């Protein structure tokens, strides 16, 4: 229980950080072109929040797993210096920061 209240501290942290924004919700493809092709795995917060909600997380190393693929993918389609991308280490590194102050 306590892993996943952990998780749940977390992910609300997330979702009310300053630089959340690009990973509120799915990646919609149609709109950014070549992401369906380069990204194979795509995840965001609001994905995270479901299966969260449905208990679908067995440990914490689970969300850790979805929550690094967040990050993991921001960097593999968005420059670093991109809008998108520095939005992206901001919340990684807070991600980073907050999950080994846990564990
Ligand atoms: C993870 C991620 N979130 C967004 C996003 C949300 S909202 C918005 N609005 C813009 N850029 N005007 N972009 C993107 C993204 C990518 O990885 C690739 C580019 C776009
Ligand atoms: C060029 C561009 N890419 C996006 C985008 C990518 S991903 C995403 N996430 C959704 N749709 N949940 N929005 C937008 C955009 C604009 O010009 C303004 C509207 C938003
Ligand atoms: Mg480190």
């Amino acid at each position: 229980h306590s892993d996943l209240t952990f998780c749940e501290i977390i992910l609300m942290e997330m979702e009310s950080h300053d630089a959340a924004w690009p990973f509120l919700e799915p990646v919609n493809p149609r709109l950014v072109s070549g992401y369906r092709r380069i990204i194979k795995n795509p995840m965001d917060f609001s994905t995270m929040r479901h299966r969260l909600s449905r208990g679908g997380y067995t440990s914490s190393e689970e969300f850790a797993a979805d929550a690094l693929l967040v990050f993991d993918n921001c960097q593999t389609f968005n420059e670093d210096d991109s809008e998108v991308g520095k939005a992206g280490h901001i919340m990684r590194r807070f991600f980073e920061s907050r999950w080994e102050e846990f564990y």
